[PDB]
């Protein structure tokens, strides 16, 4: 009855320099939004202190309209996506948001200890391990320990 996330996994290897997959944010409710009001989080544990980097090679909403950051710590750590003011109508969707998370020094992740990693999902499906927040509330998904 509100926005939700679909996910698929591209890089399925435990050990990799790039976490890689796609998101799709679908507005299933009756209210149009601006994406500027929506926060997405993909939870993963960082194995290194090198700078973490987000890269989106394609999305229909334009990659320049994404505002990536990293937050939390330990088992609460995540990639966060925020957005510029891009309207997302009721019934609409972003379409694919490709994502890669890598280190500036090209260090290897261990994905096996990442809460949001699911290598068995190769086609988009509604996915509760990536969260959305809006208006200070959790509106989609379950965060770690949540
Ligand atoms: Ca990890």
């Amino acid at each position: 009855m509100d926005v939700k996330v679909q996910y698929l996994c591209e890089n399925t290897q435990t050990s990799t320099q790039e976490i890689k997959g796609k998101f799709n944010i679908v507005n299933t409710g009756n209210r149009d939004y601006s994406l500027k009001d929506i926060v997405l989080r993909y939870y993963f544990t960082k194995e290194h202190n090198s700078q973490l980097q987000f890269i989106c090679y394609y999305t229909p909403i334009g990659s320049g309209n994404l505002i990536p950051s990293f937050g939390g710590s330990g088992d609460e750590h995540y990639l966060q996506l925020e957005f510029k003011d891009v309207k997302l109508p009721a019934g609409g969707q972003t379409g694919e948001i490709q994502f890669v998370i890598r280190y500036a020094d090209w260090s290897f992740h261990d994905q096996s200890n990442d809460y949001s990693f699911d290598p068995t999902i190769k086609a988009f499906q509604d996915y509760g391990k990536v969260t959305l927040y809006k208006n200070g509330e959790l509106v989609w998904g379950t965060p770690p320990g949540g």
